[PDB]
């Protein structure tokens, strides 16, 4: 069929010469777009010159030292300890072990349960798939493992009932309290959440949600962990998604955001309280000192430098983010089977619905999303279909003109979509 | 104070100008040695030119297609389905989930327990740490998780009593049968082992061990899994360690040996029975090659091509392997506190012992190993201490002269070690 032949900026090309507008590469964290020659050079040099680690060497690799130094400058107050891995899935798994070790060290070994959310996603390790709330992943491996619990997701469109979003955000956060009390606070180690659920369909919680979650976590002496694997490194306009929603996690996980997707890498960023805890047990100290594939760290360093020095993150907050959000809602809000148009910064979405009046979803959630996605692709546009949610997360460097080009095509596709719907009486 | 400044061939350099022999090949993984400029070029080109999706519409990324095509040529017959990951740890975790999903699809809901070995090592995830048998690891994330069991390792020097190695291989393999009947066969999904235990100290099992493990696995309808993360890609003289020992696994896992450590990557090679069983449910399907990274696949491709086309693996079997093994046994067999001199291909080891007569180990296993290791480093030689086992696995490209050079230095270090023992009355 059609193979990929080239990537540059926000586009990729196929073997037939088609230019494909990549409206989703940020879900794989390609935040600065394709074709960065300087990143390629950063990798080339490190691979030619240096070893890939070995030991005894009282030192941390110079590529890693530099990356760590730079990250301290761009992360929020209190994150000055970073543990490197090879992926977001590994970062999640390491985080689970850290959270449990922290409580062990505090002399509370029974505090082992982590609480996630249905439709949350935290990667594909046994630990991560257990903490995530995708039912199809739980079946593959008799998951979740012990010390994993789940609460319903803050999806107002489905569960918001007769409530305003804001009233719902309180109710949905209180589900965490209910679960903690059910399990017992002294068996609960942490609550873990993506600031905006990514793979679950860009579920943007109400403004009252995260503050209520945080309040509840502190009330019960439970750690708060953000999974920033999608939302970090400028996706919401802030450097990290938790900054946008105004909560303060005790740890947070990131992945290819570090490298804009150019090479595999992940990290766990550990706040002061937990860091002091772990080091006191002498734990994770070899990881903190020797973690990080130096080639990937070299690319990650060039990337984070670029995001800062080129003003890419600031440009999402001030310029392209507001432009995108306005243009997104302008384009999609009018369609008959489009509802819950949403987004922050450079992540945005809507849901294909049976009936906007009744807030009624299509049956066999996903079938209609697939149809819309298929139309997009026939028209040389990629966006992600998550059930009947259509989601977009383009490179952060996307211009105002590229935004319009993308939305012009998407608009044409929705017009076709609305017609195809009626034409088979699914409307 | 010193830092790494260069790697080339079998050598490393530090900031002081010191030339160091890398007898440990990074982390047993740098099989082609350092300084491959063609590898760096392969990464540069992919990073400059292409997107990073593993799949595009009906096709796979060209770099991945290429790697899989080449892998099919060098893998044992029947292993065409490969699932890519970012590390050996992720490969192990994916294997565990695959093993369990397979029995689910087969309608055997009880059949979920994986059996590993004490002193076995399968990575650092919750899943891999649980399947591994490192007692210090059994309480970082609350471990082992359920459906994990362990048998004793086939370590003749310690457990062999008054048996020949061949008699002991049968006894040590039958511990698996004893364990299966203790648990109940209906509950046991797989046995997993490194053909030779790596991090555990290059524990080479008797020739009788693997054939007997395999008979037992087939007798109870238990899957047989090889962890080739250290033994893979030519380390034993064969492409994979299971080929050397003459067993036929249903799946096997591989890590960065695939790329000689130049970039992070791993794989699960899935045999026909399990692949078909997973297809028969539609499980680990839509998103198979889709966990790894295509830049890493391009490097892995150049590496596997180099191992085949430059005759590196064949040279281990026919030339440098026999030489290393012969010369290793000449060099070390004579020392008063060195015993169990062993190895195959380009992995080899010996154990530091209190008394060769009684076969008595030093107390506080590890203390003496560290002492000997520090001597090596002071002498610009990297060899690994696992407890009181000393281990070596240099790049496979090491010349006969490089072999003697390494052994010349090692011999001098053992002379010094032997003096140090008496000069402390620890002889
Ligand atoms: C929130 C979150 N956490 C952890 C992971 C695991 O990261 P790695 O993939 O680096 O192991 C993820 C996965 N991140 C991810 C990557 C690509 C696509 C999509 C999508 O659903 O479109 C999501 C994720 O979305
Ligand atoms: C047998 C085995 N299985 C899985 C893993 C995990 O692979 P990754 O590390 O690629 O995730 C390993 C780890 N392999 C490994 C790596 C680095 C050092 C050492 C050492 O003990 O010197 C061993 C291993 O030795």
């Amino acid at each position: 069929a059609r193979v990929m032949t080239r990537g540059e900026g926000v586009y990729l090309w196929d073997s037939e010469g088609n230019k494909i507008i990549d409206g989703m590469a940020g879900l794989w964290c390609v935040n600065v777009g394709y074709g960065r020659k300087d990143f390629a050079e950063a990798a080339r040099r490190q691979m030619e010159e240096l070893p890939f680690y070995n030991t005894f060497f009282k030192t941390t690799h110079p590529a890693v030292v530099e990356l760590s130094s730079l990250l301290a400058e761009v992360t929020p107050a209190g994150f000055d300890r970073v543990f490197y891995t090879n992926s977001g899935s590994e970062s999640v798994d390491t985080m689970i072990r850290m959270v449990r070790r922290y409580w062990d060290v505090q002399g509370k070994p029974e505090k082992k349960t982590l609480i996630g959310r249905w439709n949350g996603y935290h990667g594909s390790t046994i630990g991560g798939a257990s903490l995530g709330g995708m039912k199809y992943m739980h079946e593959q491996g008799d998951l979740p493992i012990p010390g994993m619990a789940h609460i319903e997701q803050p999806w107002w469109y489905k569960h918001g009932k007769d409530m305003t979003p804001d009233e719902f955000g309180v109710v949905a956060a209180r589900w965490l309290e209910e679960k903690i009390l059910e399990i017992g606070a002294d068996k609960v180690a942490a609550f873990v959440g993506e600031p905006i659920q990514g793979a679950g369909g860009v579920i943007v919680p109400p403004a009252t949600y995260w503050p209520e979650i945080e309040r509840i976590c502190r009330k019960y002496d439970v750690l708060l962990v953000a999974d920033e694997v999608i939302c970090g490194f400028g996706r919401t306009g802030e450097w990290f998604g938790h900054q946008h929603f105004g909560f303060q996690p005790d740890l947070f996980t990131a992945a290819k955001g570090l490298s804009s997707g150019y090479l595999p890498i992940g990290a766990v960023f550990v706040g002061k309280r937990v860091a002091e805890g772990l080091i006191a047990g002498g734990d994770f100290n070899h990881g903190f000192t020797y973690s990080g594939h130096p080639v990937c760290a070299a690319v990650a360093h060039a990337n984070v430098a670029a995001l800062r020095d080129e003003g890419i993150v600031q440009r999402v907050k001030d310029d392209i983010g507001p432009y995108m959000q306005k243009r997104w809602r302008e384009t999609f809000s009018r369609f008959e089977h489009v509802d819950d148009v949403r987004g922050v910064g450079m992540v945005q979405a809507f849901t294909l619905v049976k009936n906007k009046a009744k807030r009624e979803l299509f049956p066999d959630f996903g079938e209609i999303g697939t149809l819309c996605r298929d139309i997009f692709f026939r028209n040389n546009l990629i966006m992600r279909a998550c059930g009947d949610h259509i989601v977009s997360a383009p490179p952060l460097v996307m211009t105002r003109a590229e935004v319009d080009e993308m939305l012009a095509v998407a608009e044409r596709c929705l017009e076709e979509f609305e017609q195809t719907l009626k034409a088979r009486g699914l409307a």
